[PDB]
């Protein structure tokens, strides 16, 4: 219910909402219906426009001009933004010179720089070069400030998940906001663009920026702009809340542009309509500037320049349909466009067959434009899975593309010429980041990086504390001219036992059909001897309780588990003038490892949808006596046929190309068991299937991690700077289902379905509780930069 009967007369834009009796003047209150009576008398004036004039400078004021060209305006913080130019000779922001920003130079009272975080729906990353010419402040903003070339969004590439992750540093899968429509199992509510039930404050999950910020004592302004409040107004009364007294001002604001992302729609993401939505939005942005200006504040406040996601080129014609796959279309619910997600249309269908549905979405056209997931299989990278409200069947969709579940659904709901939502790695759907302002660089480029890690970064610009997130706090310290964050490395929770030789060949049944010069050389080789060239970076730390063995070998060390049977990584060191060489059956006993903590070649050979591979490649031993050391037992993994395609490609191809590009290469291989698709690594309990008749545990995936020098004339062992990585999390799957054209020859297939499964290091210590790293010559900063970083395999 509503009741109207007060007045906004002094009230408009209050920060502190009111409940009932007292009608609303607050910006949410035409969203909940509750405004009182003459709110747009009084809060949205438009008399006059928004630009002072020669005529108006120095004018009785007159409370009902939108703003204000009166002597008096700059007290009231309601002047035209435009107000001192056009009345006292100054001269627009944009006009001036750049000059560094050393200190905030901000008025008395001010306890810390404000943040004025202005988003930009829609933004693609290539408008920044591409729409240069007709956006001076932004290009201002961008020069004089930090910027990067891009900024990665979440996956899915749509608006509120983008937007509520920017607020939240966390991923859709942690925040719940998982889309644009949902609907909530437990429940059974659906969330929707249009409608109340959005409103429900248990679709939010997560700590947002402003509740972060109010916790601590520190104010904000609002996030969410009602649609119909003009642009002009939402910068005026941002211009006026940076007016109140201390004590009542936030030190903390947003403002949201529905442009270009509006236009983009309708026109595609380079129509010639887009120009006058960029200038528009630029324009707008000098009204801050000049507001700002005039508020002593331009020196002071820091200001973000962020877009959400990109727009690609996508049209009615580019759509595929359920209906041409699935003879069983009615029995389904998808959520569509430019992702699906499937699922039964009613859980009293005992037909209903995920397996199915799966079966005749798989490789059915030639051209096929989208590709079927059930969710856990998704690249880890996208990290959506671990929500109720994400369906079990997913659909990945092929830029440019929609996917719909009839035709009827795309000629009865062409209209748009773009659209948003594909993978986050999509260059289309790359979008902006600058910051301006005391606390940022100076006229400095910085690279891409993720938008996960900006809550983390406003929280350091505010003097406040984050909430739990998936940033990696110091990442971005490189962004800063202070208030940079400075953690420690982990502490290592579980210490490695060095065993020596302690078991007779004897002592084993494994199943497996089997010179002093030389002899102290191989002893050393065991101690650890050629360590210092195989594991560059230090040991990697195992941040919880276990029992592993570090294990030496001439060409490879491993932290191998006595938990779970295998290595938790596999570290070794490919120069670029090393040798491949041909490869049977014959896995060792590792007489430093007891049978007990081993795996066998039974279990194996009873298996009969399982088989092995090796962590450290065969093919690459440095001699026939270290050849030996890769079929030790205790370099053993189990591998699906399917997958053993994969890998032994990745083995005996790809990492001597790798070693050939980069000069020299050291690789970190190891399992993943993540069979409760959480990104985080499972306990021993959480493991699902083992190898038959056996306690050897199945990795759901196999990572490795591939660094060399960033001065590529440095060879990997004997860099002397920055570091350069590529990593991977490889689907350990019984089918290569998944890769279209795997009848064919590795070479056709293999390595792209590397890239699509490309990662962070970082991803791959939250599956493996592992911490890489740990010893470099680099600062630790510069280190959580490179754990953040992605190969995306897009051009420019
Ligand atoms: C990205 O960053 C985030 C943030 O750090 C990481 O997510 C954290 O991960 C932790 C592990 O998965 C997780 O810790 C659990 O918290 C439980 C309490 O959680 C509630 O309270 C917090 C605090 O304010 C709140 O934030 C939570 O919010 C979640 O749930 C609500 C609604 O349900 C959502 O609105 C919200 O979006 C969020 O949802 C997300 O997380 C939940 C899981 O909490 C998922 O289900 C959703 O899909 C979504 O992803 C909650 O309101 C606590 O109960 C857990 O403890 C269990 O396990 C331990 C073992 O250590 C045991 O000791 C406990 O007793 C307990 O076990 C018992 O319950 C079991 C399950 O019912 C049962 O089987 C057992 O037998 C036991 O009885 C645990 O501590 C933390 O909640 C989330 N936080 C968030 C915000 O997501 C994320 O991991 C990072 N991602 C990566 C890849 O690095
Ligand atoms: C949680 C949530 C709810 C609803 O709705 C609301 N009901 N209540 C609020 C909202 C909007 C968000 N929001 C602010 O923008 C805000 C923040 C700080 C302020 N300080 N002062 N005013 C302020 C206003 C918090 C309060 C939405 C949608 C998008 C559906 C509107 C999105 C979200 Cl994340
Ligand atoms: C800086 C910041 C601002 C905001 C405020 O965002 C909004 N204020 N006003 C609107 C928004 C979102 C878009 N919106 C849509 O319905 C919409 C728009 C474009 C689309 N394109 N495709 N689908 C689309 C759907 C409604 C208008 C938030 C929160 C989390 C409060 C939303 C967090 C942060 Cl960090
Ligand atoms: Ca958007
Ligand atoms: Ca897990
Ligand atoms: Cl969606
Ligand atoms: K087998
Ligand atoms: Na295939
Ligand atoms: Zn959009």
């Amino acid at each position: 219910w509503t009741a109207t009967s007060g007045s906004c007369k002094g009230r408009c834009f209050e920060l502190q909402e009111v409940g009932p009796p007292d009608c609303r003047c607050d910006n949410l209150c035409k969203s909940y219906s509750s405004c009182c009576h003459d709110f747009d008398e009084l809060c949205l004036k438009t008399a006059r426009g928004w630009e002072c004039t020669k005529d108006r400078c120095g004018e009785v004021r007159n409370e009902e001009n939108a703003c204000h060209c009166s002597e008096d305006c700059l007290s009231r913080g309601d002047c035209c933004t435009n107000y001192q130019v056009v009345c006292k000779g100054e001269s627009h922001w944009v006009d001036d010179d750049c000059e560094e920003i050393k200190v905030p130079e901000c008025p008395a009272g001010f306890v810390r720089p404000p943040l004025i975080i202005f988003s930009v729906d829609g933004f693609r990353a290539s408008y920044m070069k591409k729409g240069s010419k007709v956006m001076p402040n932004i290009e201002k903003l961008r020069s004089c400030g930090t910027h990067a070339p891009y900024m990665r969004p979440v996956y899915p590439t749509k608006t509120f998940p983008n937007l509520y992750t920017l607020a939240t540093g966390l991923y859709p899968e942690s925040h719940g906001i998982v889309g644009n429509s949902m609907y909530d199992p437990v429940f059974d509510a659906s969330f929707h663009l249009r409608g109340r039930e959005k409103f429900n404050h248990r679709w939010w999950g997560g700590q947002p920026l402003w509740i972060t910020a109010t916790k601590q004592g520190v104010r904000a302004g609002t996030f969410f702009w009602s649609v119909s409040i003009p642009h002009e107004r939402r910068i005026l009364t941002i211009l006026q809340w940076l007016s109140l007294p201390d004590n009542e001002r936030p030190s903390v604001y947003a403002f949201y542009s529905e442009q270009p992302d509006f236009s983009g729609h309708k026109y595609g993401p380079f129509g010639p309509e887009m120009t006058n939505p960029l200038r528009e939005i630029d324009k707008t942005v000098g009204q801050l500037m000049d507001g700002l200006k005039q508020l002593r504040l331009h020196r002071c406040v820091n200001v973000i320049f962020v877009g959400d996601h990109g727009m690609e080129d996508v049209t009615c014609d580019r759509t595929e349909f359920l209906s041409n796959y699935l003879t069983n279309v009615d029995d389904i619910t998808l959520v569509p466009g430019t992702l699906g997600r499937i699922r039964a249309k009613s859980i009293n269908n005992s037909k209903y067959d995920p397996k199915t549905i799966i079966a005749a979405l798989t490789c059915k056209k030639p051209d096929q434009h989208f590709k079927p997931y059930m969710k856990q299989h998704l690249p880890k990278r996208l990290h959506y899975a671990n929500n109720r409200r994400i369906e079990d069947i997913h659909l990945l969709v092929d830029r440019r593309w929609h996917v719909a579940r009839k035709p009827l659904d795309v000629y009865k709901k062409c209209f748009f010429q773009g659209d948003h939502g594909f993978d986050n790695k999509v260059n289309s759907m790359q979008t902006v980041f600058v910051g301006y302002g005391p606390t940022f660089k100076y006229r400095t480029k910085v690279p891409p990086f993720e938008n996960i890690e900006l809550y983390n970064v406003m929280c350091d610009l505010l003097g406040l504390k984050p909430a739990p997130n998936n940033g990696t706090h110091g990442s971005l310290n490189h962004l800063l001219r202070t208030n940079t964050f400075r953690p420690t490395m982990p502490d290592e929770v579980s210490r490695p036992n060095y065993p020596g030789i302690m078991y007779l060949q004897s002592e084993f049944d494994l199943g497996c059909t089997c010179n002093k010069l030389e002899e102290l050389n191989k002893r050393l080789h065991t101690k650890g001897s050629t360590k210092e060239r195989h594991l560059l970076y230090g040991r990697p730390a195992v941040l919880y309780r276990t029992s592993y063995d570090i294990l030496y070998h001439t060409d490879f060390e491993s932290g191998y588990s006595e938990i779970f049977l295998m290595p938790l990584w596999t570290s070794y060191t490919i120069s670029k003038q090393a040798e491949v060489s041909s490869i049977t059956n014959c896995v060792r006993p590792d007489v430093r490892v007891s049978p007990g903590f081993s795996q066998n070649c039974l279990a194996y050979k009873n298996d009969k949808q399982m088989s092995y591979g090796f962590l450290f490649p065969p093919y690459l031993s440095s001699s026939p006596e270290a050849k030996y050391d890769a079929f030790l037992v205790t370099n053993m993994v189990p591998m699906y046929p399917a997958f053993k395609r994969v890998w032994a490609y990745f083995q005996r191809v790809l990492v001597k190309k790798y070693a050939s590009e980069r000069n020299g290469v050291n690789v970190i291989s190891g399992p993943i068991f993540d069979y409760n698709y959480d990104g985080l690594r499972d306990t021993e309990d959480e493991i699902k299937q083992y190898v038959e008749g056996s306690s050897i545990p199945v990795p759901t995936h196999y990572y490795s991690i591939i660094t060399s020098c960033l001065d590529f004339t440095q060879p990997a062992d004997k860099c002397d700077g920055p570091l350069s990585v590529s990593s991977f999390i490889l689907p350990h799957r019984p089918d290569n289902d998944e890769s279209c054209n795997s009848s064919e020859d590795e070479s056709k297939w293999v390595e792209e379905l590397m890239k699509m499964h490309t990662a962070r290091v970082r991803d791959i210590e939250h599956l493996t509780g592992l911490d890489f790293y740990r010893k470099t010559s680099r600062s630790y900063s510069e280190i959580l930069t490179l754990k953040t970083y992605l190969h995306t395999y897009e051009s420019e």
